[PDB]
């Protein structure tokens, strides 16, 4: 019937500490394999609001659509990894390919939470450009870190946030 949306943002972000656990221990295996030395980012990637300050219902709608298109972006990188991150890589399987079949999880439960809610949905956005292959081995395995980390600190950020708003329903 009519959900109950602190259930419901209790259940997404059960699921987002899951997934949060999976991204942080794939990130260690990477860096006990190849090391790095420096905050790696990339371009292509989303800007991380980091929005926690004060939240409530008003910010709702804007979070999770947020969310969803920043989880989808790392989805896209995530699958270019596998695809074309080069042979230095392979080592990440098949865990990096059961990160992305949970990343797509959660983000059916998001559209549907908003569903659920009837919150606006966001406009059919057009869909990102083929992202270039690494330019080195280097570079691939400096973007991995990059994508991971920042998929951690979304989801971490993710967690935070909705809990925080949760607290204001
Ligand atoms: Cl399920």
């Amino acid at each position: 019937g009519s959900p109950d949306p602190r259930a419901e943002l209790d259940s997404t972000v059960l699921l987002t500490r899951s997934l949060l656990a999976d991204t942080r221990q794939l990130a260690a295996q990477l860096r006990d394999k190849f090391p790095a030395d420096g905050d790696h980012n990339l371009d292509s990637l989303p800007t991380l609001a980091m929005s926690a300050g004060a939240l409530g219902a008003l910010q709702l709608p804007g979070v999770l659509t947020r969310l969803r298109a920043d989880l989808l972006s790392y989805l896209r990188h995530v699958q270019w990894l596998r695809r074309a991150g080069g042979s230095s890589l392979k080592t990440l399987e098949p865990e990096l390919g059961t990160l992305q079949a949970r990343l797509d999880r959660l983000l059916r439960r998001l559209q549907l939470l908003m569903s659920r809610l009837a919150l606006p949905q966001p406009p059919p956005d057009p869909p990102a450009p083929p992202l270039a292959p690494p330019s080195s081995a280097w570079g691939g395995i400096r973007a991995a870190h990059a994508i991971l980390g920042g998929l951690h600190l979304t989801l971490d950020w993710a967690v935070r946030g909705l809990l925080l708003l949760k607290t204001r329903l």
